[PDB]
């Protein structure tokens, strides 16, 4: 109930929907000019941002202290206006919840919320081929398109959706140490 309405007032403030040459995206901004995509999105020097062209002045595909991919893409973005700050809605490490909503904006899934019940923090995940950490999961057989969808339950935005076996769907932990 009050996560659907936090959901839906988040994804009003700070998402959009992004075109790389890799797909259609959901977006999250997440203070100033920084955004963050699932890094399979591989934003190049411009991406589209609500249909309109964007520069991309600064990316960072985000890794662990050995190396290990976290499958976020943190992105600074050649823009006038300012996303507000949601940076005091990001844990300092992985959230686990009984409800959480994930809530996706494409062209494809416009404003669509979806109630994927318990999210329980997996760690360690082979993610297409690529050894992948800090991964939370949930059982609901997310599909194509849904990749950046956010994750969220009443006042927390826990993690960005990054990939399904089509029966279980996973998300990066967005953590608020990415965004010092
Ligand atoms: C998202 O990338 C996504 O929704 N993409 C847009 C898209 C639209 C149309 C067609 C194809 C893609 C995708 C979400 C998954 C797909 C099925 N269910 C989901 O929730 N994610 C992936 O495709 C990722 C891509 C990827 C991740 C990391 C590095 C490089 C690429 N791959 C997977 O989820 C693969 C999972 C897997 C599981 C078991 C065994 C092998 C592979």
């Amino acid at each position: 109930g009050p996560a659907f309405e936090f959901a839906v007032a988040m994804m009003k403030r700070n998402s959009s929907t992004v075109k790389t040459e890799y797909g259609e995206f959901t977006m999250l901004g997440i203070y100033d000019r920084w955004a963050v995509l699932p890094r399979h999105a591989k934003p190049g020097p411009t991406i589209l941002m609500n249909d309109q062209e964007v520069g991309v002045l600064d990316a960072k595909e985000l890794v662990d202290k050995d190396g290990t991919n976290l499958e976020l893409t943190l992105l600074k973005l050649n823009r006038n206006e300012k996303f507000r700050d949601i940076r005091g809605f990001l844990a300092k490490e992985e959230v686990e919840v009984n409800e959480a909503v994930l809530a996706i904006n494409t062209s494809k899934f416009p404003n669509m919320y979806i109630p994927v019940g318990q999210v329980t923090e997996y760690g360690f995940l082979n993610l297409g081929g690529t050894p992948t950490k800090r991964m939370l999961m949930y059982n609901f057989p997310t599909r194509a398109g849904q990749c950046g969808g956010v994750l969220m339950s009443t006042g927390k935005v826990l993690g960005i959706h990054v990939g399904g076996n089509g029966h279980q769907g996973f998300s990066a932990a967005l953590l608020k140490h990415y965004f010092n």
